[PDB]
């Protein structure tokens, strides 16, 4: 029993204007496939093939067959 889990995805409940050239730009609406995590209250993803950090306070998980 083995199983390669990698790659994440979450949709953007509240847009965040990143104040620096090394942050993500979350948009109500956009979705950060989850690469990684960054520390607490922060995580890595990507933005639409961009990068950066963002706050996972700030966005809602998606599983399981979850459509809109």
């Amino acid at each position: 029993g083995s199983s390669g889990s990698s790659g994440r995805r979450c949709q953007v409940a509240f847009s965040y204007l990143p104040q620096n050239d090394d942050e993500l730009e979350l948009k109500v609406g956009d979705i950060i496939e989850v690469v990684g995590e960054v520390e607490e209250g922060w995580w890595e993803g990507v933005l639409n093939g961009k990068t950066g950090m963002f706050p996972s306070n700030f966005i809602k998980e998606l599983s399981g067959p979850s459509s809109g």
